[PDB]
């Protein structure tokens, strides 16, 4: 009963928390889930949303190999880092775009560096489920999966946006 990356299935309000049951579940639905060594992260970068460019390029350096592997697996090109939190003067106005149910023509892959997030993703059967993400969680939302995204009750995330193509973060509503 230690939980990482829990699922809340929507219409039947059910939670899968045991971590083998979750990774298997996400496997059935076409979604990659990996856990990386978030403990390979320095303390200064632990929960730092006032991120500078020397910071972002180090977060990237720490996880270069994991990125490499995931980029190789899905044949992706680039990566960056974004921090969302109160004290982003435009949080609401950004988030609103991706809370609207959408899909992309590429996988959307994200690794949670600090804070939390939730991807609500349309299952194969037809039912949505929430994928509640903590620091250390890597997630790929497959191309054409219908989803939306949301911050948790903490209202702050820092993620590594990894990219198949430039044109694939674009929401198709």
């Amino acid at each position: 009963a230690a939980a990482m990356a829990q699922i809340r299935i929507h219409e039947v309000n059910t939670r899968i928390e045991n971590e083998v049951k979750v990774s298997k579940f996400l496997q059935e639905e076409g979604v990659l889930y990996e856990k990386w060594n978030i403990s390979k992260l320095p303390p200064h970068l632990n929960e730092n949303y006032s991120l500078t460019d020397e910071n972002k390029a180090e977060i990237l350096a720490v996880f270069s190999k994991e990125i490499a592997d995931v980029s190789a697996r899905r044949g992706y090109k680039a990566h960056d880092v974004i921090s969302l939190s109160n004290s982003t003067p435009n949080l609401d106005e950004l988030l609103i775009n991706f809370q609207k149910e959408h899909h992309h023509t590429d996988d959307e892959v994200r690794f949670i560096v600090s804070g939390h997030g939730i991807f609500a993703i349309e299952g194969k059967d037809g039912t949505f489920f929430d994928v509640e993400l903590e620091p250390g969680d890597l997630i790929s939302v497959p191309e054409n999966a219908r989803h939306y995204f949301t911050l948790q009750d903490d209202r702050q995330v820092v993620a590594i946006r990894i990219f198949v193509t430039t044109e694939g973060w674009v929401p198709i509503y």
